[PDB]
């Protein structure tokens, strides 16, 4: 009955054209786990055959079309990534696809463009007169032709670009005509501006054609909902719109999840406002909670796990998570909760009530990166939680964070699921016990750790209270024997 989500793919995987074919293979034993939703790497053709996919070039080649020197994506072909949704689905496991609608790289030619220079601190600042630039501008799709879209795109489809041919120069160009879209994040004054060539979205056959290739996308993978790349760069009611848009022509509920990357709850709440909570954001504040911990070697107040979080404040509209592509180590956020923390932290998503939680591949299967710094393979230290979760983590909860690094929580069960309950303690410093309150009804049952870390049985007393142990920088799961 509890629903998680899995992101399917790390930044580093090998470019073997084997993934989908992986995760077909690996269908079974995510549906036998728990897990009811992957959240897939972007499908469609990038810059080159190695792009992890948010390059962007052909949104309607999906491993398809010989293009940027392959057919396949990275991740392989259309039909073999069809082949896995279809095992997905036969074991009731939904996907959202990535939209990475920010931009476009790769262009097939470029054209001579007038521009100013923008501040890169602040996008709107000018800094030069006009100029002449050759910009990657220009979309043919010469391997695809118009099979699917006969849509070309041109810079006036475009807002801005961070490199002029002619000069060999890394700016931020922005057109002549053109203004930054709004709402965006108001850092560096604007954000608009991220990388390859920017959207324009104030273009109305741009705004219609994203929504029209966001139904047949839908469509073409039977994609059960999706995650969005990259939101605090994109006009936040044209997202409310895409979003309301692909929901009306497919009638389904396409669950969506967007990454909207800003370490501070107030902006979060800013951009679910301006997106009238018609989607879900990831819970970026938890992951720097977690890193802080992580890194902070017991000096890390536990206690503030509680607070200024998407979860803590709009549950229904956040999905939890450890670390991401993004976040892992080598890539542009990184900030990896470290290895000794991270059961403690998965623990905290998968057990607690609040939040759509999410595993990251990187964490199941290690990351492939070329430093001695990868995450290490941590899918037998997660499996016991993910087990917690799906059999364990129901009814009613409550939370025990009266201590700087012993904290804990239970779950009374729910009659529903035969022999849920559990109680969870997790600390960033030295072990120890509490007794925390489990239900009245579960009097006299034995517990054991699920996870195995604590081998000692806690009976329930008959006013439904147990002594409850962890160890030193660990987690304890107690569930029914
Ligand atoms: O597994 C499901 C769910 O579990 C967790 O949610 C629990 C939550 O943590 C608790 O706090 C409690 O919920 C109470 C809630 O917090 C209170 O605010 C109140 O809710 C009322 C609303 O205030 C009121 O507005 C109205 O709500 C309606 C919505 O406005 C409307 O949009 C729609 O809701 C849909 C969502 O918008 C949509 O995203 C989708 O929701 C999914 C979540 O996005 C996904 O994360 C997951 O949810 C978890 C959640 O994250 C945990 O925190 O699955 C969701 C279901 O698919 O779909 C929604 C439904 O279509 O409809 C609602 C009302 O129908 O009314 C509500 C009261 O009904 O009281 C809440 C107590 O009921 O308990 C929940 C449940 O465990
Ligand atoms: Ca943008
Ligand atoms: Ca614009
Ligand atoms: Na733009
Ligand atoms: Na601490």
């Amino acid at each position: 009955l509890n629903g998680t989500l899995m992101q399917y793919f790390e930044w580093y995987m090998p470019n073997d054209g084997q993934h989908w074919k992986r995760l077909q293979n690996d269908s079974a034993y995510l549906a036998e786990h728990g897990i009811t939703a992957v959240w897939i790497p972007p499908a469609y053709k990038g810059t080159s055959q190695d792009d992890v996919g948010y390059g962007a070039y052909d949104l309607y080649d999906l491993g398809e079309f010989h293009q940027k020197g392959t057919v396949r994506t990275k991740y392989g072909t259309k039909g073999e990534l069809q082949s896995a949704i279809n095992s997905l689905h036969s074991r009731d496991i939904n996907v959202y696809g990535d939209v990475v609608i920010n931009h476009k790289g790769g262009a097939d030619a470029t054209e001579y463009v007038t521009a100013v220079e923008v501040d890169p601190a602040d996008r709107n600042r000018v800094t030069s007169g006009e100029q002449r630039i050759k910009a990657w501008t220009h979309f043919q799709f010469p391997g695809r032709g118009s099979t699917y879209s006969d849509f070309k795109w041109y810079w006036y489809h475009f807002d801005g670009t961070d490199w002029d041919e002619s000069r060999k120069l890394n700016r931020i160009y922005k057109f002549q005509g053109k203004a930054w879209d709004w709402e965006v994040s108001n850092e560096n004054g604007n954000y608009d501006y991220l990388m390859y060539a920017d959207i324009d979205y104030d273009h109305p056959d741009v705004t219609a054609e994203i929504k029209r290739w966001g139904t047949w996308y839908a469509n073409e993978l039977q994609l059960d909902g999706f995650r969005l790349d990259a939101v605090k760069h994109i006009k936040f009611s044209f997202l409310r719109d895409w979003v309301n848009h692909v929901r009306e022509k497919t009638g389904k509920e396409m669950f969506t999840v967007a990454e909207y990357w800003q370490n501070d709850l107030g902006a979060l709440e800013n951009y679910l406002n301006k997106t009238n909570f018609n989607h879900s954001v990831f819970d970026v504040p938890l992951h720097y909670q977690f890193h802080a911990a992580s890194t902070q070697g017991g000096g890390y107040d536990m206690r503030k796990l509680l607070n200024g979080t998407v979860v803590s404040k709009h549950p229904v509209k956040a999905v939890t998570f450890v670390d991401n592509h993004d976040t892992q180590p080598g890539q542009s956020l990184e900030s990896t909760v470290q290895t000794w923390f991270k059961p403690l932290a998965y623990a905290f998503i998968l057990t607690r009530e609040a939040g759509y939680p999410q595993i990251f591949y990187g964490d199941m299967y290690g990351t492939k990166g070329a430093s001695q710094r990868e995450i290490p393979a941590l899918k037998h230290k997660i499996e016991p939680i993910l087990k917690a979760r799906k059999q364990y983590a129901y009814g009613a909860q409550h939370d025990y964070f009266d201590h700087h690094n012993i904290v804990g929580w239970t779950r009374e069960g729910d009659s529903s699921v035969a022999n849920s309950g559990l109680a969870a303690l997790i600390t960033d410093g030295p072990g120890g016990t509490k007794r925390m309150y489990v239900g009245r009804q579960n009097a006299g049952e034995t517990w054991h750790d699920i996870t195995g870390n604590r081998s000692d049985s806690v009976v329930i007393n008959a006013e439904g209270w147990g002594e409850f142990h962890v160890n030193g920088g660990s987690v304890s799961i107690y569930v029914q024997r």
